[PDB]
Order: structure tokens, then sequence, then C-alpha cells
């Protein structure tokens, strides 16, 4: 066909864009579109071949395979896992897989607790029962917990909220670039701050790691990986306790239904992931050789975008896919991507989030949403999936 613009559909196709992708995925599995910040790239749909690409080592994630040019900026920040194969995938993410078990983010739980006990209490404190999750929880909680795990001090990290925001929604191309070389150039200075403190944060032994052996972790790399353990974590985990309780309390029957039984907690949060995850499109991926989707032929070099929002919906794979209930069977889907870049973070991810959605439904009374559904404004984005705000109320 021709290529399909994104930016030329409504403010609609941010609100709801999951009837174009169902209409995409009826016609094949690839197709060529334009975003709305103006890039020309593939878009995969359908769970089969969805789950298939992610795993398929054609599709390399290595800059080096793509005709599209990075800035000078984007380029200082590319030495991270996410952005790797093999070999060098597998070194880095040997030096943070112990970090990230499952037994071992277990130990953060009391702390975690807290983080969220003072966030809520500071909500509930409002004085007429009104609020906006995202500056009150949803934000806070994921930038407080990476924080103190790699140890960036208090006074810095209103800055992320900044940096990141232009990172999903600019003003303007010229201000993520500026973004992006302002939190470098502070990831460096927090990098050599740490140098000879005898720290025992996950930065101060990165470090460490780095200086002892530059073969194992490049003075790059150690940028990278502090950058991608910040950002890569954080505007996801943000959007899924956001989009995860927008789901619950636009779908009042499941929401009495988690109260009433509160062990079906950790079944809603998976549901929350495959109903609206955070990650409507995974990350870039860059064809190493001419591959052959039912006959379309995507070029060596292109960016191709996995969507994973349509693989959720795909009936086939998810029975009843439009229906979010939190006793469905949620196994396989895939919010943390699949294969050898699945997401490191994820324990993490589930523990803030288990934890957050609980102590909402805990000790909010009537807890409810306080806008109605059409007058919430989603970030237009194929890649996140987020809102700009999200007003809720309680009962005092
Ligand atoms: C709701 C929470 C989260 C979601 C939905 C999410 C999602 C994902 C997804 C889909 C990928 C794979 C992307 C791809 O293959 O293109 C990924 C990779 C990754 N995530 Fe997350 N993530 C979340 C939380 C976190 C957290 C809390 C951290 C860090 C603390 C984190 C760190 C990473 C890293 C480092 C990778 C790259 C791993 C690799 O290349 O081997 N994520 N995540
Ligand atoms: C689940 C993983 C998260 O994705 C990322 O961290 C990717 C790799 C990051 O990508 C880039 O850094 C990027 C993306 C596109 C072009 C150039 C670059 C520069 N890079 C080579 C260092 C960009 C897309 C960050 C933004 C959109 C974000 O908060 C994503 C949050 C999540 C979706």
């Amino acid at each position: 066909p021709p290529v399909l613009d994104l930016g030329a559909l409504g403010q609609d196709f941010a609100a709801d864009p999951y009837p174009t992708y169902a209409r995409l995925r009826a016609e094949g599995p690839a197709h060529r579109v334009r975003t709305p910040e103006g890039n020309e790239v593939w878009l995969v749909v359908g769970y089969d071949r969805a789950r298939a690409v992610l795993a398929d080592p054609r599709f390399s994630k290595d800059w080096r395979n793509s005709t599209t040019p990075l800035t000078e900026a984007e380029a200082a920040l590319n030495h991270n896992m996410l952005e790797s194969d093999p070999p060098r995938h597998t070194r880095l993410r040997k030096l943070v897989a112990r970090e990230f078990t499952m037994r071992r983010v277990e130990l953060l739980r009391p702390r975690v607790q807290e983080i969220v006990d003072g966030l809520v209490d500071a909500m509930l404190a409002a004085p007429d029962g009104r609020a906006d999750l995202m500056e009150s929880l949803a934000w806070p909680l994921p930038i407080t917990v990476i924080s103190e795990l790699l140890g960036v001090p208090e006074p810095d990290r209103a800055a992320f909220r900044v940096w990141t925001d232009a990172f999903v929604f600019p003003d303007d191309p010229a201000q993520a670039q500026t973004a992006m070389a302002e939190m470098s150039g502070y990831l460096s200075r927090l990098i050599d701050s740490k140098r000879g403190q005898d720290g025992e944060d996950l930065l101060s032994a990165l470090v460490r790691t780095s200086d002892e052996d530059g073969s194992r972790l490049t003075s790059e790399e150690l940028l990278g990986m502090a950058h991608i353990l910040l950002v890569a974590g954080h505007e996801t985990t943000v959007n899924l306790i956001a989009n995860g309780m927008y789901a619950l309390l636009s779908h009042p029957d499941q929401l009495a239904a988690l109260r009433a039984d509160m062990t079906l907690l950790d079944g809603a949060v998976e549901e929350m992931l495959r109903y609206e995850g955070p990650v409507e499109s995974a990350t870039y991926r860059f064809p190493v050789e001419p591959v052959d989707l039912d006959g379309t032929v995507i070029p060596a070099g292109d960016t191709v975008l996995v969507v994973l929002a349509d693989a959720h919906r795909t009936p086939e794979r998810f029975p009843d896919p439009h229906r979010f209930d939190i006793r469905r069977d949620t196994a396989g889907h895939l919010a943390f991507g699949h294969g050898i870049h699945f997401c490191i973070g994820a324990p993490l991810a589930r523990l803030e989030a288990r934890i957050a959605v609980r102590a909402l439904l805990e000790r909010c009374p009537d807890l409810a949403l306080d806008v109605s559904p059409g007058e919430l404004v989603w970030y237009p984005n194929p890649m996140i999936r987020g809102l700009k705000a999200l007003p809720i109320r309680w009962r005092r």
C-alpha cells in the first residue's frame, strides 16, 4: 500500500490506536508508516509475529545495522545493553543480572513499602479528597526507588521529570537533544563523584567494575549503563501504575472483585500489563538482511517496531481481548518483551506496582476516577502509552 500517516489521524488515534492496529493486522504482519514525530518506520502487528520478531536474531538492536543516523548527543549514550547484540549484550547484562533477581529485589520490599506509605499519607492530607495520581504517586515512587538504588542525591532528582518529559513529549526536536546533553553531563559528574568514595550503591559498584578492567566495562558503557537503568525503568513503571489504576477504576466490576479478594492482586497487575501496559511498541530493531514477512520484504537497515499493544489484542491468543479481566490467563504477554532482552527490571516493576495498587485500594475508601475517560489525555507517541494526568478522589 502507500505509507500511512499516523500524525494525520486524530488525537483519537492517540486516545485509542487499537482499531488502526487491528485493521493493519487483518491486511498482514508488516506495514510502513510515518510517526506523528515524522519518522518512516515499519510496524509489526499480530501476536505470533510479534513474539517471533522479538526473539529473531536477524533483527539487530545495534545501531551499526541501521541506516538511520544518530546525533552526537544520542551517540554518546548508545553504549547500553538494550541497544546491543551478542556478544556485547551478553557481557553487559552479566554485570547487573545478580542485582535484579527476584530474591534480591525482594530485599527492597520494606523500603519500597515505606516510600509508598509516605507518598499516600501525603496524598490523603489533601483537604477536598482529590489528587492527581501522577504527581502524588505514579511519578515519585519509581524515581525515588531507582534513585536510592543508584545513588542519585535527593536535590538532583527533579531534573529527571524534565529530561524524560522531553524524550517522550518534547516541545521540539532541539530540546530533546539539549535534555540528552544535559543528562549525559550530569551522569558523568555523578559517576566521577562516586570514584574513590567506597560507596555501596549500584553506581559506585559499577564505577569500581569499570576502573578494575576497562575491557569489561568501558567508561562510555559505564555512562550508558547508568543512563539505561534510569530511563528504562522509570518512564515505564510510572505509566504502568497510572494506566493500571486507570483500567481498574474505569472497570468498577473488576475493582470490586479485587477489594473483595486481595489474593487477586498479582493477577490484576499482570492484566494491567496485558491490557494497557506502558510499552505500546518495542524499541527499535534493524534487520541485518532483507527479511520476508508473508511476502512483505523489509529491507536491511530499516527501523522496525513490534507493536506489543496489538499482540495483546490478538483474539486467537487472548480471548475476548477488549475485556479487562484480572483473572485472565496472562502468561505470554509481551509487556516485558521476549527473548534475550526480556526486561531485567520486571521483578522490581512488579514489586512497586503491586505495593502501590494495594496501598491505594486499602487506604482510599470509595476511591474513584475524578473525570470522565473521554476527558483524559494520552501522549500521542506510538511507543509509549501514557496519560498527561490522572485525577482521582476518595471519601473525606
Ligand atoms: C512497568 C515496568 C516495565 C516495563 C513494562 C518494562 C518493559 C521493558 C521492555 C518491553 C523491554 C524490552 C524492550 C525491547 O526488547 O525492545 C525492557 C528491557 C529493559 N528494561 Fe524494562 N520495563 C519495565 C521496568 C524496568 C525497570 C524498573 C528497569 C530497571 C530498573 C528496567 C530496565 C530494563 C532494561 C535495562 C532493559 C534492557 C535489557 C536487555 O537489553 O537485555 N525496566 N523493559
Ligand atoms: C522499555 C525500554 C525503554 O526504552 C528506552 O530506554 C529507549 C532505548 C530510549 O532509546 C534511546 O535512547 C534512543 C532512541 C531512539 C534514537 C536514539 C536513541 C539514543 N540511544 C541510542 C542512546 C528512548 C526511546 C527513551 C524514551 C522514549 C523512554 O522513556 C522509553 C522508555 C522505554 C520504552
